[PDB]
Order: structure tokens, then C-alpha cells, then sequence
């Protein structure tokens, strides 16, 4: 294997041979690729159209270099709630808010997240502005999870060897195959998740990667472009369980949700998005609560897919009830306060 | 204009807006593009599939940073004989040999060239092995052209500001749109040329670049992969004249050339390729001479097209006779000797 062979195959629009993506990703993670090579590869793979097998190789090699959490500190039913970002739409931090509501509903949450890449405020930025400790290592993440029912893996802390790819990603700006990797490389490896994909074409690919794992996942793409379950129109959901994928069109109007407009979900800077978290957790009704409740239910539905005691619709109805109740009973607000407390208590 | 905007347009499979390729190239030439940006751009522009307008912006910006030759030192009717390289075939240096023969036939040649990127021996490497000085600046290329009838612009000498692009090219290894730029960027700007393209899909784009310039050019791709007119089979010629392009299949059998095989055109290291130049110019008959003659004729035809009007077949017959005579009179062998002599005079 070599760069000329691999890049030549991609620029020729051919799928890679098994092991080539892994070789490439290992060169990148070991600091052995020149920046030009990283970029050539990220771009060529994007334009060829990565397959699930290739992305699984990239994510899998990327995980082999991640700091793991300690043994037996992640419950087998932990859920993640996270997206690719890059939806260009600059919303309030839907995934982050859903994650808190889900945790407050009794579901263990280990969230992967990062600073904003192109928006004004990303999940980690908002959390930080809320006073949640984002900079914790493996041991303290595990303690957060055990003591608060929620943990945050700050991607730059857990994936230090990814620094070369991350710098190239930043230098080129254009979204690539690398943009898929964050959501696929949660260092705690939870088995469930609600995973948002901004890129209509690549969500099936992400589902394919989850399919090869023992996962229960909803890969979601709003039909308006959100890497979240949207309230402005239908969403496409790739349901992943038992090694297979069930693609479906999801309409929240079936659950009595009013259609929103994108600008009603718009956010601002970190302090502004932190303010929107406090509003929603405090009971404020309206389009943002609706989106949060919708996505939190999505996460609960994925969790339920693990110990599969329920069908699609009933699971949605119970997820929605649990997500609403976690807010209305103050449980989400209480859980955030406890999370901040835990962080201040070292 | 930004990288995110330009790269995002390309990854979306869209042709660029006018001026965007020029912005990227200026970033590249001024030292302002990061290696990662250069490579992303090269690759994205390649996989999207460049247009002549885009490659023309790239080349025009590149030319603007190049060292020019001093004024009124390049003849109105100079020709170039050069290809993209990258045919992966490792032949004897066909362009270099044809350039010598063309000049010996009385056509001023200002040749753009470079070392091997992928071959064992490039044009420049072989010229060096023959004792030709490849490292001259504008003033001396210009003198060489006046006194010998041929001059050689060593790409690295004339395009110093391309060093970031060139380092990226070497690092990534795979052909991109950058591989088209050398031939489109001769710093003497001859208005005619026989330009070889190893990439069948990009030959048309090179042709359209020359057409916008109103150059008289044959852009050629041997149907066997050669960035030269071939003797093993037919060639595709994009004929550039009066600002328009014609695609043609060309068959040398129609002039009485017999089908050669590729390994008959095989070369080796600089010294072996130098020995093959010497053999051809000494009059040795055979497969290498046939290909040198065919290619020299092609450039002579391109050169004749600098005016109007004539047509095709007679111009080829005349080109072929002219190229044959240049050798058999001893003129091509003598020209290389003068060229070598001129280089040796520099020291004084
Ligand atoms: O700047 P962007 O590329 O458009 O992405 C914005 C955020 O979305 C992703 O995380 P996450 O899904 O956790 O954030 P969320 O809470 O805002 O949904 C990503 O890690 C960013 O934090
Ligand atoms: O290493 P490669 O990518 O295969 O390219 C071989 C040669 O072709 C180009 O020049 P030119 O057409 O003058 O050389 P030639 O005399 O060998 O044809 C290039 O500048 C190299 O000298
Ligand atoms: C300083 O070194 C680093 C800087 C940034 C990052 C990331 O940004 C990780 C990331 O996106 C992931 F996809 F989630 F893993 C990692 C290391
Ligand atoms: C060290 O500085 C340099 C080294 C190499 C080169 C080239 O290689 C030029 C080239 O191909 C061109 F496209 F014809 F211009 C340029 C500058
Ligand atoms: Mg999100
Ligand atoms: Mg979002
Ligand atoms: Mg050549
Ligand atoms: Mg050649």
C-alpha cells in the first residue's frame, strides 16, 4: 500500500480494496502522513463516495488510538446523542439538550462532542458556558456517568492522535469524509445512539458502519437538512439493529407536532445557546422544546432497541412521554444542576 | 473567495465561477496556500474535471510569476515540443529528439522541459547527459535561441514561485490538473507547439486553453497511452487553429509507417537515452527514428499553421520530408553539436 496507489484508485472513482482505508487512516493517526496526503485522501474519498466498509475502517483505526474509558464503567445500555454538524443552519444545540433530557429520564448517557466547527456555538461550547466540565479524562468521565447518569467525552481529549486530520480539516474548510468520524468514534463505545447526519448521501453509510457493530441506532437526517430530527418537515431515519438497516420516512405530525420554521430553532453565541438550554429545561413551551423532546424521544427509542421489549410506535409514544416528563418534573433541570455541581466538586 | 467556497463548489461537482481558479492559483504562487489547501484543490479540480477556462486561469496566473525572456528575443513563429509526461511507459525521450530535429529543419524551437517525475529519464536529464546546459536564465536561453536555433527553458529555473505546487505534486504522487500546467506555461510563449497529453480525458481541456490563446497547436494522445504521436497505433489529435478545436484520429500507416511495438521505443537511464539520441541523429534507421520523425513532422505542421491557408495531408508530407532531411543532411546531428558548443562557451 502507498499514497500513489490509494489516491490513484480514489481519483479513478474506484472503491478501495479491503485494508487500504485502514492503512491510510493508520498513517494519518501515527503522524506519518504529510498534510498534503491527508487532504488529498480526505477529498478524494469524499468525491469518489465513501462506502460503509471504508468508513468502518477509518473509524475503527481511529478508535484503536482513542483513550478508552476504564473497564466496566460504561453500562451496556448507554446512549449517545450526537451529529456530524455542518448543517449550515446555526441552530440551538439540539443534540446537547436532548442528551440532558434523556439522562434525566433515567437512560445512561455518554455523549461525544466537540467545539463548533462552522456554527457559532457547538455542543461543547454551550456545555462549557453552562458550567459543565468538558475537559475531563477517562476516569472522571466514568465517575460522572456513575454519579450523575451522564458523561461527556470531549473529542480532542480522547482522540489526541487525530490532531493531524483535525488540523487539515480546519485548513481546508470544505466538509469531507472526516466530518463523519466524530459521531462514529465515541471513545466509550456506547451501543445505542441518536446520530445526526447533515449529508443526505452519507447517512446510509454511517448506518452501515453502525450496522457492523452491535448497535441500536437511529441515523437521522431532517428533510430540511438538519443533522437532527427536525420539526419543520419529515426526516429520514435509518434504523440500525441486529446488524441490519430499516430506512423509513418519519413525520412528527403523526405525534401531534406542529410544523415549525427553521428560524424558530436559530441560536446564537455560547451564552445565548446556554440561555436557550436554561429556558427549555425550565419549562418554556415552543418550537425549541418540541425539537428537544422529539430528539430526546429518538434517543430513548434507540436505547429501547437494545433490550428489544417494544415495537416502533409504542416505543416512540413512551419515549415522547418520558422526554416530556423529564422536563416538566424539573428532572432535566435538576440533573444539569447536579452535573455542574459534580464538576465544581472536582 | 475562500477555500471553503471554492473547494465546496468542486466537491459538489460544479464548475467554478470565473476568477475562482485564479484566486486559488495566486494563493498557491504567493506562498499563501497551505500544503493541505494546495492538495485539496489539485485533487478536487481533478475529480470534478477541469474546464479550459479554469485551467486557463491557473496557467495565466502561473505565467505572471514566471521569468520572461527579454523583449523581441523570441521569434514570432517559435514552437514547443513537450508533453505532460505520466504515460507510465518509460520511452526514449521522443519530444526532446523531435525538438532537435525540428530546430535543425529551420524552425525556431524554444523548448519547455523538466526532469523525470515518473520516468527513469526526462528530457532535461537526457539533455544534461548529452552535455547540453539545461540551467540557463532568460538572457542565455534567448542567446541560445538566436545562435543555435533552439533554447531550453528549465521549468524550475523559470517558475520558482511554483515550488509549493511542485512539492505538493511530489508528495501526493497521483496525477492531477497540475500535471497539465508545464506544457501550458512555457515562459517564452511560443505560439505553436506539439503538445502531448498522457491523459485522454484532459487533452481536450489543454486544447481549449491553446485555442483561447489563438495558438497553432496539435495536442496529441497516442491511443496506446503515449503523450506523443505514436507508431504502435493510432493517435487522437486535437487540432487547434483559428481559436477552434477539431478532434481527429491520426493513423501513421497512411504515410507508410509500419506498426511498431512499445518495447521498441523503450529507453533506460540518462546515459542510455543519450546514446539513443546520438543513434537517431547519426542516421540509424528503425522504430525510434520513425517516432522521432513523426513527432518532428507534427510540430512542423503546427508551425505551418501559424498562417493560412493550407490543408492537412500535404503539410504532413512536407513535415515528414523536412524532418527526414534534417537528419540525413547531418543538420540535426550538427545542431546538437552547436547547442553543446554554445553551452560550453558560457564559461568564456
Ligand atoms: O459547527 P457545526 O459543524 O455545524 O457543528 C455543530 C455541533 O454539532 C456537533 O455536535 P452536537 O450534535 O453534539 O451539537 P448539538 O448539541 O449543537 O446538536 C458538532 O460536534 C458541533 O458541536
Ligand atoms: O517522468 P514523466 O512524468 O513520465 O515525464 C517524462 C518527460 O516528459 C515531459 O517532458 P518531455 O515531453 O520534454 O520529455 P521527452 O523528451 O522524454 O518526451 C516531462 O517534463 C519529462 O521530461
Ligand atoms: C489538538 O489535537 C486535536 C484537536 C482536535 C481533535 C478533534 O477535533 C477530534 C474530532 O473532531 C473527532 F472527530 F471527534 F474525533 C482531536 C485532537
Ligand atoms: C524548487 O522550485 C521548483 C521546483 C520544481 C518546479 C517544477 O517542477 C516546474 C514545473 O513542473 C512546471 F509546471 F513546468 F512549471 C518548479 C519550481
Ligand atoms: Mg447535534
Ligand atoms: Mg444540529
Ligand atoms: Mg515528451
Ligand atoms: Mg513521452
Amino acid at each position: 500500500p502507498s499514497w500513489p496507489q490509494i489516491l490513484g484508485r480514489l481519483t479513478d472513482n474506484r472503491d478501495l480494496a479491503r485494508g487500504q482505508a485502514a492503512w491510510a487512516m493508520d498513517q494519518i493517526m501515527t503522524g506519518n502522513a504529510r498534510p498534503a496526503q491527508i487532504a488529498a485522501f480526505a477529498v478524494a474519498m469524499t468525491m469518489k463516495a465513501p462506502t460503509a466498509d471504508e468508513v468502518g475502517e477509518l473509524a475503527g483505526v481511529m478508535l484503536s488510538h482513542a483513550h478508552p474509558l476504564p473497564a466496566d464503567t460504561v453500562p451496556d445500555d448507554a446512549v449517545d446523542v450526537v451529529g456530524t454538524g455542518g448543517d449550515g443552519v446555526n441552530t440551538v444545540n439540539l443534540s446537547t439538550m436532548a442528551a440532558i433530557v434523556v439522562a434525566a429520564a433515567g437512560v445512561p448517557v455518554v455523549k461525544h462532542g466537540n467545539r463548533a466547527a462552522s456554527s457559532l456555538s457547538g455542543g461543547a461550547d454551550t456545555l462549557e458556558a453552562l458550567g459543565v466540565r468538558i475537559d475531563l479524562g477517562p476516569d472522571l468521565v466514568a465517575r460522572s456517568l456513575a454519579e450523575v447518569g451522564i458523561g461527556f467525552c470531549f473529542a480532542p481529549r480522547f482522540h489526541p492522535s487525530y490532531r493531524h486530520a483535525a488540523a487539515v480539516r480546519r485548513e481546508i474548510g470544505v466538509p469531507t469524509v472526516f466530518n463523519l468520524l466524530g459521531p462514529l468514534t465515541n471513545p466509550a463505545r456506547p451501543r445505542a445512539g441518536l446520530i445526526g447526519c447533515a449529508f443526505a448521501d452519507l447517512a446510509e453509510v454511517m448506518a452501515g458502519v453502525f450496522a457492523a457493530r452491535r448497535s441500536s441506532v437511529l441515523v437521522v437526517h431532517g428533510d430540511d437538512g438538519l443533522d437532527e430530527l427536525t420539526t419543520t418537515t419529515t426526516s429520514t431515519i435509518w434504523r440500525v439493529a441486529a446488524g441490519s438497516v430499516d430506512k423509513l420516512t418519519f413525520d412528527p405530525a403523526g405525534f401531534g407536532f406542529a410544523r415549525a420554521q427553521l428560524d424558530q430553532l436559530a441560536g446564537g453565541d455560547a451564552q445565548a445557546n446556554a440561555a436557550a438550554v436554561r429556558a427549555v429545561l425550565g419549562g418554556a413551551r415552543g418550537p425549541v422544546r418540541d425539537a428537544v423532546v422529539l430528539n430526546a424521544a429518538g434517543a430513548i427509542v434507540a436505547h429501547a432497541g437494545l433490550s428489544s421489549r417494544a415495537e416502533w410506535l409504542p416505543a416512540w409514544e413512551e419515549g415522547l412521554r418520558r422526554a416530556s416528563a423529564a422536563i416538566d418534573t424539573g428532572a432535566a433541570e435538576q440533573l444539569l444542576a447536579r452535573w455542574v455541581r459534580f464538576g465544581r466538586q472536582i
